[PDB]
C-alpha cells in the first residue's frame, strides 16, 4: 500500500522527507502530529514509535521512525538504480556518512539550540555557546563543499536534502556571511523545484519558536531568493 | 590497502566496531588517538576528521566518520551474503533503523549524561534528569525485543552489536533489573566470544569516568 507519513513541517527532518517526496513525485499520505502540544506523546502514536518522533513511516509493515532510514528506504523503493543513493559502494558510503554527519552532529547541535531556547526562553540561553558549536558545523560543511559543489559529491544526493533543512533552520539564527561555499551551496538547493517543500515548515518553525520563545530572530541571517 | 581504524576502546561506537572485527576475523591497523587528552583536535587528526571524532575509518580513500557507517561498509566488504547486515530490504532497513535509534537516541542521551558529569562534576549532576531520560530508551529496548531474541529480529545483526557497547555504559550508571527482555538480551550478548572485545574498554571507561567525575559508579 501507498506510504504514511506521520509528519510536523516544523521538523528540519521531517521537510527533508517532503523534499525527496516531491522531487521523486511519491503518492503518500499525510498525517500530522503537532510536535509543539505533545501528541506525540498520544497512545496510539508511542505505540507505533516509542522514540516520540517525526518523521515516522508506515509503509506496508515496514516502521521507520528515522529521516535518514525514510530517505533510504524511499530512494530504494522509488529511485531504484538512481544517483540520490548512489549504486557504487565508496559513493554510497560517503552519503551515507553525510547522513550521520547530518544526525549526529548539525541537527544534535541545532536540537540543543533551540530545546534550549523552548524550554528556557530566548534570553536566558547561553547563545554564544551554541553559536561556537553551530558555527563549527558551518566550518566543516564549508570544508566539505570545498571539494565539490554538493554535499557528497559532484551530484546532488539524499545528503544535500537531509542537510539543507537543518542548515536552513540554524541559518534563521546564524548568518552564512563568511562562508561562500556554503551560500553557493544553500543558493543552489533553494533553485530545486523541490525545496519548495522545505518553505512552509521553515516559516511556521520561525513564528512557532518567536512566540515559544519570546523573541525575534534576526532578519538579516537568512538566506532568501 | 587494509582499513586504517583510529579508536580509543573507552567509547562505546569504537567498541562495537572493534566487536564486528573479531566477529568477521578483520585485519585492520589500529591507531589510538586519547579522547580524555584531546588528541582528535590535535591538528593531522583534525584534517582527516573535522568531527574530531572515533572511530574514524580508513580504508583506501575512504575516510568514515562515523560508527554505524563503519559498520555497514566492513559488513558489505568482509560479510557479503552474512546475516549481521541482511540482504533482504526489509530486514536491512529494519536493521538500518537501529542503528540511528542507537546514534539519535540511545547515544545521544548517554553522551549527554556522561559529558556532564565530566563538565560539572558527578556531584553537581542532575542525575533524575539523566535516569528518566535513559530509562525511557531502556523501555523503548524492551519494546522492540518483544517479537524477537535480538534488536532487529531473530538473529545478530549490526543493530546489537552498536547498541549493546552503548547499552553497557548507560548500564555502568542505571541497572536492567526491571526490564526482562533487555536483561535477558544482554546476558547472551555477553556470551559472546566478540563481547571480549566489549570489556577492556568498557573498565577503562569506569575507571577514567570515576577519577574524572571524583566519583565512584553505583555498579563499582
Amino acid at each position: 500500500p501507498k506510504p504514511i507519513l506521520y509528519y510536523d513541517e516544523r521538523s528540519p527532518p521531517v521537510r527533508s522527507c517532503l523534499m525527496l517526496i516531491k522531487l521523486l513525485d511519491i503518492d503518500v499520505e499525510l498525517r500530522f502530529v503537532n510536535l509543539f502540544k505533545g501528541e506525540q506523546f498520544q497512545k496510539d502514536f508511542l505505540a507505533l514509535n516509542p522514540q516520540h518522533s517525526v518523521p515516522t513511516l508506515v509503509h506496508g509493515d515496514l516502521v521507520l521512525t528515522d529521516s535518514h532510514a525514510i530517505l533510504i528506504h524511499l530512494a530504494e523503493k522509488f529511485d531504484e538504480g538512481g544517483s540520490l543513493w548512489p549504486q557504487e559502494h565508496a559513493e554510497r558510503m560517503k552519503v551515507l556518512n553525510l547522513l550521520l554527519f547530518e544526525c549526529s552532529f548539525l541537527f544534535r547541535r541545532d536540537s540543543d539550540f533551540m530545546s534550549a531556547i523552548v524550554r528556557q526562553g530566548f534570553a536566558n540561553v547561553d547563545v554564544a555557546h551554541h553559536e561556537r558549536k553551530l558555527t563549527e558545523a558551518y566550518i566543516i560543511m564549508e570544508r566539505y563543499l570545498e571539494n565539490s559543489d554538493f554535499m557528497a559529491g559532484p551530484q546532488l544526493t539524499l545528503a544535500d536534502l537531509s542537510i539543507v533543512t537543518t542548515l536552513s533552520t540554524v541559518n534563521l539564527m546564524f548568518p552564512l556571511s563568511q562562508f561562500p561555499r556554503l551560500r553557493r551551496w544553500f543558493t543552489a538547493m533553494q533553485q530545486l523545484d523541490a525545496y519548495e517543500a522545505n518553505c512552509s515548515g521553515l516559516e511556521k518553525l520561525r513564528q512557532t519558536m518567536e512566540s515559544v520563545g519570546s523573541f525575534q530572530f534576526p532578519s538579516s541571517s537568512a538566506v532568501v531568493t
